[PDB]
Order: C-alpha cells, then structure tokens, then sequence
C-alpha cells in the first residue's frame, strides 16, 4: 500500500537525488545504457532501438530522449515527494502508455536496482529512497492493473 514519508524522510529523498537532479540528462544517459547492457532483453521493448547494436544507438537522439523521459518522471516524483496526490498523479499519467506493453515486473524492478546501485546511498538516505520507490511501484503496478482511479 501507499505509505506517506515523514518531513525528515522527504528531505532525505531530495538530498539523495540532488546529485542526479543537477545532471539529470547525463545521469539518465549512463543509467539507461547500463540497464540495457546488463539486461539486453529490454532493448527490444523500445521499437526505435530494436534491431541495432546498443553501442550504435547509445549516442543517438532517440536513445537520449527515452533515457531523459524516464529520469524526468523520477525528477517530478522527487519534486512531489511531500504531496501524495501530486506524486500519484505523475505516476498515473505516465502509466497509461505502459499498460498495454509486455514488460514484466522483473524488468521494471531491474531498472530500479540499476538506479539504486548508481546512487550509492548510505542506509539512512537509502531507507527514505526505498520508501519513495516502494510508493512509486505500488502506484505504478496498481495503475498497470487497471486500478489507477483509486488515486484520483
Ligand atoms: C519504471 C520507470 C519508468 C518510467 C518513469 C518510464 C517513463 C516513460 C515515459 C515518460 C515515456 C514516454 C511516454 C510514453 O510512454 O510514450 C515512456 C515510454 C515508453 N517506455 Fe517507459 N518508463 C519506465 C520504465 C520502462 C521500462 C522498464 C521499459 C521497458 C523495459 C519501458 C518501455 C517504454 C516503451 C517501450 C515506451 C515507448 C518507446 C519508444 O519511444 O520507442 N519503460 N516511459
């Protein structure tokens, strides 16, 4: 279920994200690359990337757009980490385009893990980050299951 964060935890989440917030596109590019390199079955899910070598698409406009859009959603979630309706709406709106897509929970969680690993958080910041991400994927997975309206 969705579990609100305390004020101190909300601050911890902003602080944890601050390095990435200050280099959002560059971080996105590296993390998305590392995700597709470690879990290459996912590259085919992106029709604009399908059928080319990863190293051949990594430097392209389309690649960078996709990485950017993922990280902009997380950036807006962090922005709304103190506003549960706002946070839920950011996710609800991005969920629609994924509902029909054949993407496993495993694939989504593999991305979460690449992001976690890149951030190298201490356990206090990590605990707060994981409270936010647990909210993120509870809202997302409810929406993928056609129960998005509960957050409206
Ligand atoms: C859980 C973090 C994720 C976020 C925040 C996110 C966000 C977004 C956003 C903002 C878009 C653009 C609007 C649209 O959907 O067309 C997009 C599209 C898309 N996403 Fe995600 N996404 C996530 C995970 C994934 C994963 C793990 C996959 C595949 C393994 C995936 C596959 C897609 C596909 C295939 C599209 C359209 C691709 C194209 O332009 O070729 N998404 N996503």
């Amino acid at each position: 279920a969705f579990v609100g964060l305390s004020d101190s935890e909300e601050k911890l989440v902003r602080d944890a994200w601050a390095p990435i917030h200050g280099d959002l596109q560059g971080t996105a590019n590296t993390v998305f690359y590392n995700y597709l390199k470690k879990y290459p079955s996912n590259q085919d899910k992106f029709e604009t990337l399908k059928g080319h070598p990863l190293d051949e698409v990594k430097d392209t406009a389309n690649f960078k757009l996709i990485a950017g859009r993922i990280f902009t959603i997380f950036d807006n979630c962090v922005k709304n980490v103190g506003n549960d309706k706002g946070f839920q709406k950011v996710i609800a709106d991005m969920s629609g385009p994924h509902v029909a897509r054949p993407i496993t929970h495993g694939s989504y969680n593999d991305l979460r893990g690449v992001i976690y690993d890149s951030m190298h958080l201490d356990s206090t910041h990590g605990a707060a980050w994981n409270k936010m991400m647990d909210n993120f994927f509870y809202v997302f997975y409810e929406c993928l299951d056609g129960r998005c309206s509960q957050f409206s």
